[PDB]
């Protein structure tokens, strides 16, 4: 079954967004809170 477009930019909006966070929190652990 074909998959639109639409659905894959939101599976990889989640990722980045997810990794934005990931990466927020890592700016967060050089102060160590």
């Amino acid at each position: 079954i074909p998959s639109s477009p639409v659905h894959l930019k939101r599976l990889k909006l989640l990722l980045l967004l997810l990794l934005l966070i990931l990466l927020l929190i890592l700016g967060a652990l050089l102060l160590g809170l």
